[PDB]
């Protein structure tokens, strides 16, 4: 049994977001409203880009999907998967010159 886990919970959990990269130019946002949907009920789906955006009505509902469709093959496409982390708070520093 292979793992793998550091920090805190609270950390990743924080997340409610899957960043979904290399997609299909053939597939339509239907499939992939009904590729997640069979994990749970999906919130709104996107096309942007080569990647989508998908919302989950938790992030447990986001978490148990992404990790098995974290590696899947679609439409004989290979689709990645990557926690999308929110922009924090940046500040900004001085520039002396």
């Amino acid at each position: 049994g292979s793992s793998g886990s550091s920090g805190d919970p609270e950390v990743m959990a924080k997340v409610k977001v899957l960043f979904v990269r290399n997609l299909a130019t053939t597939v339509t946002e239907e499939i992939l409203e009904k590729s997640f949907s069979e994990f749970g009920k999906l919130e709104r789906v996107k096309k942007l880009k080569d990647y989508a955006f998908v919302h989950f009505e938790d992030r447990g509902a986001a978490v148990k999907a992404m990790d098995e469709m974290n590696g899947k093959e679609i439409e004989g496409e290979e689709i990645e998967i990557v926690l999308a982390k929110p922009p924090d708070k940046k500040r900004s520093g001085p520039s002396s010159g």
